[PDB]
């Protein structure tokens, strides 16, 4: 629940986080 999904209407959501301040693509 501490991994935001951030959805853009660029079509694509992307799972960011500051604890590895990157965006993950990645199926967790």
């Amino acid at each position: 629940s501490e991994w935001t999904e951030r959805k853009t209407a660029d079509g694509k959501t992307y799972y960011y986080n500051n604890r590895t301040a990157e965006s993950t693509w990645e199926k967790p």
